């Protein structure tokens, strides 16, 4: 309840509450926040698009891809930097090229967060980009291309360092001749599932989820009855973005999981997976005791576009919940059969207040 105010105060005309609020979606923001975060990121404001950069990131959200991906080409440097900083932190392998792009920007801080990104994805074709960059003109930019080097640590690595401590000059041999004084992935990581502390499971089903191997789905399935809470939301939303059709069956008993961000984690992956049986049970869900649950229940019954949600979501226009409401009203106008036509004119003679209000303009919309 206090997001809400946060949302909504992301529209604001003054360009100082703008930035509050982006601050403090940065700090507690969820998964809600991030189609507004997402149109934050146009703001006049650099602070405030900077700040909706910092915390799309920390959210970790596939769908500010391609958006942090043009905040890459923004004008101010630390925007483009935030945006690098947030790809960084996302793990989607599309920022690849645009972030090799950005490894020889303008500004050395922000060449410095191209090369972190590019370390924390670990795909291999910023190897090579990333050993130009050991001899970049500024020292700390090189620094961070090392460190980034080491992050990735293929077998093309370790023949880069090695075909650098042959031949190469300066701090790029240095690095080299270090890298080789002191020393397939997939695998590690579906091993470390099973590991007894918590921080390296939650991080292997982080991993997998970024990677997106179907070999991970099987025990992903098995890391949603996990011990901990934290652990089983996270295999929940990677099952979502692997996209892998077994998942189904076990994230629909994930939707009653005694945690409310193991329920809004399943639902999220449900609607992105889009199977039809789950149309059933999160309809249930939007009758959830937890507001962001009910959100999610709507969100994803949009994904889906099933016209069995249609009164249910009509249902759901008259939450408490200020965003449910609008999350409802999203989804209708994405299932937009002929049924929801139907039942919005209805709404529109008979509705009352905020009901009464989308019904109207939902009709405005589709006229020609
Ligand atoms: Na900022």
């Amino acid at each position: 309840e206090k997001v809400e105010m946060y949302i909504k105060n992301l529209q604001d005309d003054s360009y100082y509450v703008r930035r509050a609020a982006a601050y403090a979606l940065g700090k507690i923001g969820d998964e809600r926040a991030v189609e507004p975060l997402i149109k934050a990121l146009k703001d006049e404001d650099a602070w405030v698009r900077r700040a909706a950069a910092d915390a799309l990131g920390q959210i970790g959200d596939e769908r500010a891809v391609e958006p942090l991906i043009k905040a890459l080409k923004d004008e101010d440097g630390w925007v483009r930097q935030s945006a690098a900083v947030a790809l960084g932190q996302i793990g989607d392998e599309r920022a690849v090229e645009p972030l090799i792009k950005a490894l020889k920007d303008e500004d050395w801080f922000v060449r410095i967060a191209a090369a972190f990104a590019l370390g924390e994805i670990g795909d291999e074709r910023a190897v090579e980009p990333l050993i130009k960059a050991l001899k970049d003109e500024d020292g700390w930019v090189r620094q961070s291309a090392a460190d980034a080097l080491g992050e990735i640590g293929g077998e093309r690595v370790r023949a880069a360092m090695e075909k650098l401590a042959e031949t190469g000059t300066g701090f790029a041999r240095k690095v080299a001749v270090n890298y080789l004084e002191t020393h397939e992935k997939v695998e590690m990581y579906i091993k470390n599932l099973q590991d007894d502390s918590m921080p390296v499971r939650y991080d292997a089903a982080d991993a997998l989820g970024k990677i997106g191997d179907e070999r991970a789905v099987e025990p992903l399935i098995k890391a949603l009855k996990d011990e901990d809470p934290n652990v089983r939301a996270s295999a929940a939303d990677a099952l979502g973005k692997i996209g892998d059709e077994r998942a189904v069956e076990p994230l629909i008993k994930a939707l009653k999981d005694e945690d409310g961000y193991v329920r809004f984690s399943a639902a999220l992956a449900l609607g992105k997976i889009g199977d039809e049986r789950a149309v059933e049970p999160l309809i249930k869900a939007l009758k959830d005791e937890d507001s962001r649950v009910r959100w999610s229940a709507a969100y994803a019954l949009g994904q889906i576009g099933d016209e069995r949600a249609v009164e249910p979501l009509i249902k759901a226009l008259k939450d408490e919940d200020w965003q449910v409401r609008k999350a409802a009203a999203v989804a209708l106008g994405k299932i937009g059969g002929e049924r929801v036509r139907a039942a919005m004119e209805k709404l529109a003679e008979t509705g009352t207040g905020f009901a009464r209000k989308v019904a109207v303009n939902y009709l405005e919309t589709h006229k020609s």
